[PDB]
Parts: C-alpha cells; sequence; structure tokens
C-alpha cells in the first residue's frame, strides 16, 4: 500500500503570484519498462467533483490552462500554478494509480491570501 | 475512514450484453446542504490513466457514452454498461470523495466471454 503524502495542507498565493504543492509516494511510481511516473494531480473546485489536471507525472489534461504544471520523478513530485487566478481556489490532490489500491494525498487546501 | 466495497471482482461479457457492477459505501456519502452523493465511477483501459465517467452518483462526464449509468443514493451504488463495446473492456472502479482520505472500491476486471 503507497502512502501519498502532501504538503501544504494549507496554501494561502496572492494573485499573480507562484502556488508549489508537493506530494511524496511511499514508493517510486516509476515504471522501468515504459519509463513512467504513475502520478496524477487533481482539482476538486467548491461544488465540484475532482477533475484530472496532469497524468504521468507532467502531462496535462486536455483543457487545462498551461500555468499548471507538474514535475519530479519517482518519490517526489510538484504542482506548479503559475500566475494565480481567482478561478484556481480549489483543494488540489495527488493521485497513484501505479499499484492497487490507488491512494491519494491529504490534498491542499488553496485559497487567495489575505 | 469511508471503506468502498465493490463486487464483482471479475466480469465476463458479451458484446451487445448489459453489464453490472455493484459498489457500497461503509457510511452514508449523501450531503444534505447540495443532496448530493459524492461517489463517482472511472474506466481505466490499459496503458491509460484512470478516467472518470460519472460523477453526483448519475451525471455523466461530457464525452462519455449514454450507455454508461449511475444509479443508487447514500450507500448503495451500482454502474450499468448496456449494448457493451470492445472499447469498454476495461477494469472500473467506484470512488467516495466525500471525505478523506478518498477511497476507490476494489475494481471490476471487464473481460470478452471466451
Amino acid at each position: 500500500d503507497i502512502v501519498m503524502t502532501q504538503s501544504p495542507d494549507s496554501l494561502a498565493v496572492s494573485l499573480g503570484e507562484r502556488a508549489t504543492i508537493n506530494c511524496k509516494s511511499s514508493q517510486s511510481v516509476l515504471y522501468s519498462s515504459n519509463s513512467k511516473n504513475y502520478l496524477a494531480w487533481y482539482q476538486q473546485k467548491p461544488g465540484q467533483p475532482p477533475k484530472l489536471l496532469i497524468y504521468w507525472a507532467s502531462t496535462r489534461e486536455s483543457g487545462v490552462p498551461d500555468r499548471f504544471s507538474g514535475s519530479g520523478s519517482g518519490t517526489d513530485f510538484t504542482l506548479t500554478i503559475s500566475s494565480l487566478q481567482a478561478e484556481d481556489v480549489a483543494v488540489y490532490y495527488c493521485l497513484q494509480y501505479y499499484s492497487t489500491p490507488y491512494s491519494f494525498g491529504q490534498g491542499t487546501k488553496l485559497e487567495i491570501k489575505r
């Protein structure tokens, strides 16, 4: 059972600035045969179900703005949102779908800084 | 934490036939304020990240075929696939995104009968 750990649990960022979200997997999710990281990032906006943002660690789901970028490999991953916009307020989750049972991180609540 | 009990583990189907997958949550995932079930169904074809099919128990994701339908409210949910197609041969998981940690059911592997 792979455990996903995100940090920070809460993040306050100003409009137009950069937001950084971390996720660590207890075991590597990099598969040797195809060199792919079975790591994905989800965005759950208020009143909506979680939506897929990035998979394979850095591939953006069609429709997702380029300001959302994923990086990392093995056990250390990062989600970066450049130029934060008001609509980006939500809870972000990382997911490992390398081996069942698939598991999410505990989430990072992103809010606009007071 | 909420536990998702999915069944059956494996399902051998014939093209054009109707497939039924069941999933029960250890606690109700029905939120009072919006009267919505924080329950989703995902499809995972080979070599692809999990793909969202249905959320709010019965709301289909855009682009998802009408032959996929979700039913149930509270704790007992059902995913039905009518007029089964070769493309539908995959593994299916129910997901509860009511409260962290989010959790998937064990999963149901769909295959064509010999």
